[PDB]
């Protein structure tokens, strides 16, 4: 157990900056591998059990640098590898499933959006009891294009939870895009609590490492990129949801 | 030359299914082997030269299944692959990009629309000179969440297109998925002829096999669909496109 | 734990066999999976991180199989892959290399032989100081040739031996196939203890497991071997080397 | 075509180069890429199917970097892959399994020496009626030892071709390696012509090429190397057989 080594984060691509940014938020001192498999991005519509492979081996990757943790930033990859992953490995291994679907066990009824990938797992339901599920596929590309607070998002927005309980009394957001949209997904179901996979996550982790001896007191902590698919593409992508990306290298397939 | 002997059609995943359609439709005698890539679906965002190799791997694998003829239904796949892949295979290869374009030539002013690869990859200008070219990446999840028909798309449409020059008298659909916004784009861009890159291809794909006593003079068509990724959720998603799926098989990326 | 699961145990094809014979004697109640790499046999000649990458991909394949141990039974495989891959794994892991130089430890001076892999991995030299180390690529062809008992194999092992230590007190057989070897090898290296790396391992495999509760205590043991290449053909290289296998089914390098 | 060109030869290893010295003592001025899978020899313990995809990728390589011809120097690859592989490219491509097939035609009872995949193809017997086949595994490894000299290759050379019929004329050397074992095969089958895979296949690749209007008349003709294991041990390998590696590379399967 050494402190001074970094903490791994991987996601299909540049959704899982949500993540990355609220654990450097409530840990500054830490290193992070932020491992982005732009390559391979998205998850969401791949069979689960590929996802897993992934999985598998982006982990081994990020031992092989030296990790301390790991977190897995994306709900698919999340939904599709853990516990497992967790059960497996020696150093500790965080996802975005379990505290979004601990939290919201405090409410009556709960609510799921996230990729289609996300939903048919049955993940979040090993967790929590849920009231209502649905797929939102145009979220990520309505994020990814910048649109966020447009029109479109709106009534993008109307389209996937127009069919939804009028009860419910929290929604999980599912997938680490989701954040950007809070605006739209507030505005049409006023009054439902939003959680946040991201923001949940972090504080897991937070709490979690510093409760094991991990967490490390001193120096300045930094970031690394690594990505599989184009880094100026990957860069580009990034700074397009508010992240100024200083490092960034490809890392090939081979070495997976 | 067997023309008894199927034609290999392939895409990354049911966009490709527009030129299919087309060719069906002028060749109801000939055998067709459909193979949608989409456990690697979409190619729009990926490095040009990794979607080389699967044009190539693909490629292979039809040759081995006997096909007299390779089309490659995709336009990031041309961009990426052709002219050299129809250079380096003995069977005739066609493409999405030269059969538009060369059209294209008899207007003064013309514009492009495609994925993100498709217009970065120059592809296009070897073949036409172009006055404007926009990549539109909403508009392929526009197309495959059905909502083509919805005034989303009609907004869309405008976010894309509005700072286009008033002067086009045509505009290249270059992508395999938006004769499906073709009322949407019509109206958002009225006058302009616009380019099917899926009708055009048909044509000139019947026309040059004729010309070489390549097709099937009896007999009645059969189409059989190979995909890499999950065959039941590409069933639904072809049949939300106007396509009854009738024979689906998985393909392994081991058989690649 | 769960104490009803089976021992994964690999190599890359038949010669990890004598390691699970002696596995066979002291557990015979355990359930064993084998899973044999031949699609990718051999791996003495490859680089030591594209071994690395091996090891946690079948690792990680057996994992999602259940077992509740995994024995690493190559040597060239336990050198570029230990103790890594047993310091990253929750289940106990175990191989071929720390048990042969443990006991190794209680002779002055000590020699190796196995693949050009191994050798050069430095493994050895971790665990226990030598005298003397030599690559013997010819070794396994004329165990899977069949030929141990043969004037070719004695020939052979002179030219491999012929300059190694006169003073030697033990050679370390670092090689699975080297068992079917030891009449040859003591004929050119009389009076020198040939140290097996199959039976000490089973030992410890054993000793460790019957430690931490993991051993099953009611059952008929069988094995079932799983390989990534032609499985008849490892049907019949396996019997000529012994061992009757009667489950065997391939396993696609797509599934690691 | 382009004169300028380079020509693209291609084995699993080292024993390629037999083909390779042979075509530049007949074409001293071409250019020649040597591509040499390591990362993946030897061939001939693996399924035909898979060879075969070997083939095409390594095939579409070459033509990436612009080779006018290919030689599939080995006799495994052939019989996986020609003669689909020579009529699906525009390229020539050559094998070595059909020149001295041809030639052996001249003589009344014929027989084939080679590695198991390729007396197990059937690839000889398309082209020349044979009366006597074995597989002779250890010539390989005998011949990368250095120990084509030695007695030991007397002893193995006899071992395999004992139950050949006295009255056999021609015996085919199936495998790039043999030539280097000229001797003892002349040795222990006295009077019986050996025919070389590599001095027949240069004989007419410099024939077809020179006929195509393919030769370059002008220039001083190097040799590149490309391999996909580790470069150093591929130039070691290299230098025991006989060539001396000027330039060489490691090239990525995920490049394949």
């Amino acid at each position: 157990k050494d402190p001074k080594a970094p903490i791994g984060v991987f996601d299909s691509g540049v959704g899982g900056l949500t993540v990355l940014k609220a654990l450097r938020r409530l840990l500054p001192r830490e290193e992070f591998l932020y491992f982005g498999d732009t390559a391979r991005v998205p998850y969401g519509g791949k069979p689960l059990a590929m996802v897993r492979r992934f999985a598998w081996e982006i982990a081994g990757f990020l031992l092989r640098q030296g990790v301390k943790a790991i977190v897995v930033a994306c709900n698919t990859a999340s939904s599709a590898a853990l516990p497992d992953l967790a059960e497996d490995l020696s150093v500790p291994v965080f996802g975005v499933v379990e505290p979004a679907a601990r939290a919201a066990r405090g409410f009556r009824k709960v609510g799921l959006i996230g990729t289609q990938a996300t939903v048919e797992s049955g993940a979040y339901p090993r967790y929590v009891d849920l009231a209502w599920a649905k797929a939102c596929p145009l979220f990520v590309p309505l994020v990814e294009e910048g649109l966020w607070d447009d029109p479109v998002a709106l009534l993008v927005a109307r389209h996937y939870l127009e069919d939804a309980p009028k009860d419910l009394e929290a929604l999980i957001l599912g997938c680490t895009h989701y954040p950007f949209l809070k605006g739209a997904i507030g505005a049409v179901l006023p009054g439902v609590a939003l959680l946040d996979s991201a923001e949940l996550t972090a504080q897991e982790v937070a709490r979690a490492l510093e409760a094991e001896g991990l967490l490390n007191p001193e120096g300045r902590g930094r970031t690394f990129h690594l990505v599989t698919g184009d880094p100026e593409a990957y860069r580009a992508l990034a700074e397009r949801l508010g992240e100024r990306v200083e490092a960034v290298r490809r890392v090939s397939l081979e070495e997976l």
